[PDB]
């Protein structure tokens, strides 16, 4: 299903720690394919609609400050269950509880500053990518390896 | 146990993706020695009989015919546990379940190609082992580190 | 002086191959600091004007069709010396003369597959950048780690 | 809960194959703050009461005489969870049961020989600490990072 | 010219110190096709003519005897300037000689213990290839990125 | 010959930015040894008395002040001309003038920044060793590896 795709961010923390190129070549040795790229300070409207289903959450206004207050790098990847294997590299939520060779468990410490975001869902990638992204900043492309990562 | 052997085959999908050092330095870094070490192309009955356990799985011609559409490397390597720490190295059979670190987890997204093949048993090791190498392509040496290793 | 900026591209090559992050990393390491990023297809246009300022030449109109073959992925760094850094970081021109360690002496044979792109001068960062860029594409932040780089 | 300490010590077999810039870097890309560091070869009274708590195992006497041979590098670190994410790093006592990822799942084979030490409680790392550590050979500074990686 | 063929051989220090994937993937990265591979111990004859062209040099017997004291890996590269290149990645002769970011650079102290051999020339090449492989051991594939790395 | 030291030292900014693991690593895989090493924040005193041989300079004062502004870890590592080639990983004084591949090549923007330090003769590291280390901190051990990197 190589198709399905998922919105991964890179946090301001991520991207003050110099984690943004990591992060990327993470995916991309994996075989996944980046169809969107950008870096933006989200606003307070962004933070608070992207984490929107937390709004009860007494931790959310400390996120959607600290999501705020500088540049994410957003980013969109395309492959056969992108959005499961994306959450699988980056770890438990808590850095904590993630292991070793997850983006979470080789970089961060505290939940509260945990580097990066991926859909947790192909609805909420959904979700997400048409939040972030206008259709038309998003390249169509063929990668010259589907023939290896796939069939 | 240090005489153990396990036979591991980058597959043509690893081939070709630029995969083969990485996945030898690998083994080397956990300490293991690599005694064997070809690159060649599988014919149809090398592919077929290498995975001759699977004849009546309907994906078997799909894999017979890919496996040997092109160059594969194939090693030995030799040390305490190896076959069953090459399988740990190379995570489970689905790249999608398989954990960042692993072999499959790091560069691959579909079971069909999958990069990478392990001995799954000693008695299995031994015979892809004699499947692949002649006696005497097996290099027969001592690493300046077993002490450090071993003991 | 610190506020100094340079374009970088990767070009459609360097996309096809997954080395984006790796690129990104190597500029994000040197203590560089990212302020505009995406990911688009050239059109025939662009990639005229982007190389303009080399119309007359006999690999022109070939790099002219190779450069909007593919997305590219588009980058400006701030900081002191970015310019010269940038191209010290991609290596030569010509990946025969380009040291290791260098994007180009580790990545790249030909020159009309050389994998990236830097501006050559000051003068050339500011025009490829109002070029590719507009001005709410970029990002303006200050990175906590100002002080550890910079005397 | 940012002043927790762990100590960490690279074991004799870990330094001779050159392992610990490698350890020091992991804890450092994750995020924790190193406070102390040395290179010495345990005394066998070190190595006795360093591992005191298992004097009854049949194994006691081969690692007491394996850690007082050669040099071992002493480090303590601090940060949020820094033992039992320290312990999450180093990986299973035997390095076969141990992910890839981790420390001993990346680089040792034998339980025997596992490269690597660390606290596996509060209780004892404050204990660890006091052995080989005097206070005033423990670095008191304060990381330009901790408000990217707390709060 | 793109076939262009060089032979490069890991020594045997470079075997006994675990770098025999770390080259591979140099070469692999650099956008070179692996087409012969093996692991063997020269005898002390094939030491004698794999260097005939440097008998009478006062190194040449410390040289012979070393050469054939352990196994090494013997690899055969197809590329554009294929041999010039793995010159170029290997580094000076001598690593005191070489620049970081090669494998003398990085790796190597001693003339006498530089961890690895490249062909000086294209002839050089065509015999210390044919010298050290048979006609049934290369493996002749095309590469599915030709197109990327080749004007 | 064999037992020649020099004296590494990471600056307040290579510590600050996470580098100390990676500089060591570097020392390692090019075959030295670790003899000695720590943490602590020099005085004033200790900065003046490094760095006297250059009091009458216009830095001079910058430069006291700066690297006693925080910790630095101290090293001194031996080998075979392990003095020029100190030097050479770590690249030139200002990292303008400095290749990728080398410390300050890949780390460092302005030679006031620098991250890291090392002896510019043999004379200079018997004095900043003598220096910074007692007697009792040195380690004296023989490494396993001696063979395969010393002729
Ligand atoms: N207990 C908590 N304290 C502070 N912040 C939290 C907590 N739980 C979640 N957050 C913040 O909220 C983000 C979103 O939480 P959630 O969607 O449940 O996790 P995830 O990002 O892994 O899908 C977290 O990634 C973290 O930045
Ligand atoms: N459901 C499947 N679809 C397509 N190919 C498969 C499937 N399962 C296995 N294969 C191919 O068969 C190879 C051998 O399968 P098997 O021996 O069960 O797994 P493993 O390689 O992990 O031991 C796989 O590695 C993969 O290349
Ligand atoms: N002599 C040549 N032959 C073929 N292609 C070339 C040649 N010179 C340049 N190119 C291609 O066009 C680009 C020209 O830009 P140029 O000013 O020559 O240098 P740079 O890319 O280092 O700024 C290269 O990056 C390359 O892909
Ligand atoms: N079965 C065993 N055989 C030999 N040595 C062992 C064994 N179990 C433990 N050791 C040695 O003892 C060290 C301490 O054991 P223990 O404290 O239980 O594990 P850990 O180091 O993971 O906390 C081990 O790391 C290993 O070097
Ligand atoms: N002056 C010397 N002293 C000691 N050993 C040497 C000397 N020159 C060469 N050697 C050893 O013999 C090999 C000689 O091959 P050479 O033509 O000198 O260069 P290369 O290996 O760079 O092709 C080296 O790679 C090295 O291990
Ligand atoms: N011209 C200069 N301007 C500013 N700072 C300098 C200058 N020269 C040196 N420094 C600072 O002082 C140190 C001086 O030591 P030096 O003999 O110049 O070389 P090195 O560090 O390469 O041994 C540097 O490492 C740097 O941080």
């Amino acid at each position: 299903m190589s198709s399905e795709r998922t919105f991964i961010a890179v946090k301001p923390d991520g991207v003050q720690r110099g984690l943004v190129g990591e992060i990327i070549a993470r995916f991309e040795r994996k075989g996944y394919k980046l169809v969107a790229l950008k870096i933006l300070q989200p606003t307070t409207e962004q933070a608070q609609g992207h984490y929107k289903d937390l709004c009860s959450k007494p931790f959310f206004p400390a996120l959607v400050k600290y999501f705020s207050s500088g540049p994410i790098v957003c980013m969109v990847w395309e492959g056969k269950n992108v959005v499961k294997s994306g959450r699988v590299l980056l770890g438990a939520t808590n850095p904590a509880d993630s292991q070793p060779g997850t983006i979470r468990g080789d970089f961060a410490v505290d939940v509260g500053r945990n580097v990066c975001h991926g859909s947790d869902s192909v609805e909420s990638a959904e979700r997400e990518i048409a939040f972030w992204f206008k259709a038309d900043e998003i390249a169509s492309w063929t990668s010259h390896s589907v023939s290896q990562i796939y069939e």
